[PDB]
């Protein structure tokens, strides 16, 4: 039976202690020998860098200890935390992240059968090289195209561009899709000896948009923005004269959308490479500010920045 | 055949670049009668008259041409049977609510965009026109609202929105669905929206010359409070959250919304997640704070309708009220 | 606390195997207080009463357990507040829209059903029929037509349909979207069907021993016409067509079909394809062939709308006017 | 520039001839060659055994004179065609099939971009060794799990079960995903000197559902019957008793679904391996024809068309 590493960090899946959530689920002893580790008990409304940079390491020091990792998350940042576990983690044997949209003590609680399926997942050595994985809902997703869809339903979670890698039946998946952009040790990110991560801000677009939080970003001399952009990452004319001048000023901006799916494209009503601007691509705004991050550790210049958007 | 206005705002239904076949182009280049001319079927369904309201790119939509909507659309009421409005996609979602809320007219109106450029290749844009017109002619599109055509289905102003950053088919309602599917020219009506919408709103724009100030900050992992605190410091009269998950906030953007509910600031939590309600009775305790639940509305449509409350309240017991109704 | 009727007829809600996870279970093996007896909290809600109909798989659904049902609501309506039918997911839509067009009892009617059997890790059924008592309470489900509520989410019998094998989120209106969502217990509706249901149809089952015979046939690349044969030849009153596109046949299945309408057979072109209308006005003639187009009815929801329509008519006319208004 | 084959079958996209098809593109001559031949001008509502084994010869045939195939075919019958190339072509150059919602005479009509993308994706080098591929709507649709999912919308090509493979912007695709799956060259399916292929019935499943269908193939002779069950497979009890007899007396049976997403599974309600049957997994009922026509010209055998539907 495999080694299987539970790291807790909490969520709605659990203040309940790691060794609590395991003992709840009995039949774990049917498909591994499970051992849990507490990393911190908070709500992933409150996930941080700190945090990110704590898991890295975790994940890469423990590699050689254990056959495969779970990570019990909040749903709200779950799929920021996948993304940055996908670009840090040199581990190439399964992490598997999992939560809960139900508490433990709620009617039909899916914490039980979603902890089991993401042991399974961890478990099943086709799981390997596939990079960071999220499993909710008898579903494998990869970290980048992860998202969360809804705000209750216990099939929120979504690869919403590229679809999942795989479906779970009776403790068996069939994969029939992995992830082809690159992740975990086919990345350049090195975080092992970085005890922070550039500041990075996240600005909204809307009709009459405010330039207020955007320059409030500049002024505090944040490393990079990320603009949550209207349709194909398009700028209200105010953001749009702020971000112009940040980014010739020490800022990388980066050109994503609030709309759920489908690329921030160049060659559409943005001159990206006259104002220094990066497209995103089908990375949404929490996700494109971890490899704004990221790539930040790396460079400054929006031309290799773009390059790193294009390939990760 | 029934008097069709069609008010145009730009958008890149009137959109154009140099090449059919290369994406690249610019918004709010062509009037309202080149669209007109590329329709030459419009004439069998309807008496077609273009008006020139703007020419922007709806990236640059503003509260100035959601009161120049409305104030015209209700002034003109009596010397039409319906408008259509040809806009910019991007944010085609608040605009139509605005005007779901604000006009009193209750004959057809009819939003349309484009995904692709008049200059393109299988362009979208003419067909929608059409469906546009057919759906503004149709007596039974009368009472339902403020509409959105796009991609052959007719869609409420208040549940629509843009889901896709380049696809024809990004329009939909994704909570509740679509009111009916245009076949052929014609509509079979399934639904209306329940919410309450134009004549049954107390919202009244006609004397209006500005809207309160009502501002958007996200929430992520490791979120600045930054945003929040520029939007305070500027004496804004509402902020909307972009929450995490059942719209929830990073602690520190938290503590700066909770102090500005204490000095009046009206603050209502939305959500990034793009269906789904932000829900009472979940991990924050809105009574506690004075904060709003917006319910289905995103941040962008509870922006809109936070800016119309506060015309009317600054007490959040009551723009809870108003976020349960309409 | 208002009188709830549970009408129990199986399906995996009442379904267990000897593992709490392994996939394997047989249906249809637990009684009505059994999962009455998981829900403890629905004594919070409702005064709650169990009538086992019958105890099966929903892939064994009949005609005789539709009119025993339709028969018995119409008969109790006076002696509750309202009912909730447990039933298997295979062919809920099916029984939903029956119940849909037949029952006159206008206090609510709510299906549900589970995904997992009552035995595995987080079983759906549990919540999923708290759920369901909680939508037959409330006064405002009430002249919504016979409603099915799964995953949290109340959808309306007519557009509702299973669209995965195995997920607990399966049930969707694909088409027109839910009714309203259900959250702590409370539900925000926002929709109603507008097709006419219950005690505004002429379907009245109340003395009918049986129901017209229909069946359904596949379309697909070299389609054998034999199953389309052997309905004609065993004088079925009616055949659905599972066309394929735009409700299109394979010319062997269109021969054998216009053959069996000049005959006086019902003919109702459906399709395969899981979302859109089945349109008149496409390659097919219909009013030459005395073929009927379904509309957005897939081919097992359009069969029970032509048994029902058998009932009053065998008009090809008339039997359209049918499928254009329930 | 690429020489590229267009193969004409009809469809909405055209009774218009190949030739013409080409010429209301006159930007095809900006990204290929393109060289078009008639094989059929029908509806695919009428496609059939004798095209699918043209198309299969005429593409292995001419596989070393060209750079890449684009197939023009109806919307109706497309994903039985896609699948059915998937498995019987031997070239491992781009084959893209297309079509349209629209004729060439309406509004906005799809026809003429659906084209030039189609050329785009059969241009594209990056293309080749994915299976036979669908492109419409902007979106590259992998054979096997492509299928049309409305009756009238311009986007109703979708792989809903795993994904596109890629999406195509200003004549350019970001590819992110290949099927797991074997295809093309991969499998055993030899169509070279095959001028018919094994009778494959499909009977739909529902309340009271007739056993008349399912025992006018029994009484035929087929060598195979396709069950679209409800929910996971199931079957009607008269269907089943019709089925478990056809399957102990040469007719292999596969259970697949009339549910839109999802396998049907083994190791659910049904006893596959006591009746003899094969669980369809993710292949709805019209494909699962597809591959049991194709395990039929190598095996009758149950327990080997299973490891067929397990592996293609
Ligand atoms: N269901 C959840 O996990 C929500 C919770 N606020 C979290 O993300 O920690
Ligand atoms: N397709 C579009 O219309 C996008 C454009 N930027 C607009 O919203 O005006
Ligand atoms: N989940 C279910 O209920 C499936 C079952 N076969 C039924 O329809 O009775
Ligand atoms: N749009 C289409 O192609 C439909 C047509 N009946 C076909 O499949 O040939």
């Amino acid at each position: 039976l495999p080694n299987i590493t539970i790291l807790a960090t909490g969520g709605t899946i659990a203040k309940v202690g790691v060794e609590n959530l395991v003992n709840a689920v009995p039949q774990l002893k049917d498909i591994a020998n499970v051992k849990g580790e507490q990393v911190v008990n908070i709500g992933s409304q409150d996930m941080n860098d700190n945090v990110w940079l704590t898991l890295a390491k975790k994940i890469n020091t423990d590699c050689d200890k254990t056959d495969g990792f779970v990570i019990t998350h909040g749903v709200d940042t779950m799929e920021e935390t996948a993304y940055f576990l996908d670009l840090t983690v040199k581990c190439d044997k399964p992490v598997v992240m999992v939560g809960a949209m139900r508490p433990s003590t709620s009617m039909s609680a899916d914490g039980p059968f979603n902890l089991y399926n993401a042991v399974v997942t961890a478990a099943d050595k086709a799981s390997a090289n596939r990079g960071v994985l999220v499993v909710m809902n008898d579903t494998v997703l990869d970290g980048r195209d992860v998202t969360t869809t809804n705000t209750t339903d216990v099939a929120t979670f979504k690869s919403v561009n590229y679809g999942p890698l795989g479906y779970i039946h009776n403790g068996k998946i069939d994969y029939q899709r992995t992830p082809a952009r690159k992740h975990t040790s086919d990345t350049p990110f090195d975080v092992s000896k970085l005890n922070e991560l550039p500041k990075v801000g996240i600005v909204y677009n809307y009709a009459n948009a405010s330039d207020l939080p955007a320059k409030a970003l500049v002024d505090a001399g944040y490393d990079g923005i990320v603009s949550a952009g209207v349709g194909n990452g398009n700028l209200y004319k105010s953001v749009f004269d702020t971000l112009a001048t940040a980014a010739k000023t020490g800022t990388a901006v980066v050109r994503s959308s609030r709309v759920p799916t489908g690329a921030t494209t160049q060659d559409a009503e943005v001159d990206d490479a006259k104002y220094g601007f990066v497209a995103s691509g089908t990375l949404n705004p929490q996700k494109a500010r971890v490899l704004l991050q990221l790539a930040l550790t790396q460079t400054k210049d929006p031309q290799q920045i773009q390059q790193i958007f294009n390939q990760y």
